[PDB]
């Protein structure tokens, strides 16, 4: 499937990824992508932090609105 990555810079680019694959892989395409450590940034989706070894398809369910990851950054 796809996802829709909303950067906070305004930017926002789309992400392919399985419904099986992990949060640690949608992490190491993001930070390959933009340089981002996960250190410094924080996925919150559905006002829910993603856990560090969950799959999408747990998220898959609990589908309330449509696929869209907001990042936090830790500085400002």
């Amino acid at each position: 499937m796809q996802i829709f990555v909303k950067t906070l810079t305004g930017k926002t680019i789309t992400l392919e990824v399985e419904p099986s694959d992990t949060i640690e892989n949608v992490k190491a395409k993001i930070q390959d992508k933009e340089g981002i450590p996960p250190d410094q940034q924080r996925l919150i989706f559905a006002g829910k932090q993603l856990e560090d070894g969950r799959t999408l398809s747990d998220y898959n369910i609990q589908k309330e609105s449509t696929l869209h990851l907001v990042l936090r950054l830790r500085g400002g």
